[PDB]
């Protein structure tokens, strides 16, 4: 009904839009405005959302499969629940956002900027967390198993109750000053 | 040079001797007063200072061999830098003193007071820090592979640059509130 394939939109403003239930495969949007845009229940496969503004976006209950968010600005978005498949977050803003028990497993979040998320409880098994901003960042109970993490994130994510594996609590100490 | 082998001196007062270079040889010494006394350069082996008083004395380059020191109260003491072998300090009050570089491999620091002991770059494989007291306690550069220590050590002594084995890696790392899990 709403069904954009291998498109290609670039500087275009959906300010406001009702999109929800939008399906998109590999549609590539680059720099383009969803701010107060509901995007309830959307699905996507293969798509791309490069560099684009999510001031107070709508996405609860979509799903994204294959999917990058490179670069993208996230402020205070309804980012729960969703459904994300192999998503690459890499360079997204996300600071401020309750990302509480999502499963974030496999994803990229190389350089994505955190300040003050909430992901306590997230999955995050096997992620890519390298360069990532963690100031603020509340990992409490998340389970970390596997994530690529850098000596920083021991330093300045609140990890209480975080599940880690046997490198990863040897590198928190590590990031502490230890030496092994 | 003194020589004190197999004798007993209980509730003595050496207080500001001079007793630099004594050796003593499975010597007891118990409750007596060490204060002021120069140490320098003794020589100690299977001697116990049981429940003693050394407030500012010097025991700079003296050796301790098999000996203990159970109980004993040490204030403002010259304690480095000098020879440690296997040297029972349980339950002995080293707060605030300078132990930097000292050997304690093998040592006994149970019950031991250590609040706002120095210890940087002291080597202490082998030894028992349980229930000691360790509230600003200075380990940063210490070798403590090997050490058994409570939990609580991870949380009140400095560790800049101390080494340690895997183990105490993941209890560090659980006594700031990860949680270990497999796989």
């Amino acid at each position: 009904m709403q069904q954009w394939v291998d498109c290609e939109f670039t500087g275009r403003d959906f300010r406001d839009e009702d999109l929800s239930r939008l399906h998109t495969e590999r549609a590539m949007f680059s720099e383009c405005d969803f701010s107060g845009v509901n995007l309830a229940e959307s699905q996507h496969r293969g798509s791309a959302f490069r560099n684009c503004t999510f001031e107070r976006t709508t996405l609860w209950h979509s799903t994204f499969a294959q999917c990058s968010m490179l670069g993208s600005v996230f402020v205070a978005c309804r980012l729960r629940p969703l459904t994300l498949d192999d998503v690459d977050f890499t360079l997204a803003v996300l600071g401020g956002n309750d990302l509480r028990g999502l499963n974030l497993t496999g994803c990229r979040l190389r350089e994505t900027s955190l300040v003050d998320t909430d992901l306590r409880k997230c999955v995050l098994r096997g992620a890519d967390l390298s360069g990532a901003r963690t100031t603020g960042a509340r990992l409490d109970d998340a389970d970390l198993r596997g994530a690529t993490v850098d000596p920083v994130l021991w330093r300045t994510a609140s990890l209480v109750g975080a599940r880690v594996d046997v490198d990863q609590a040897v590198a928190f100490a590590a990031a502490h000053g230890l030496c092994l």
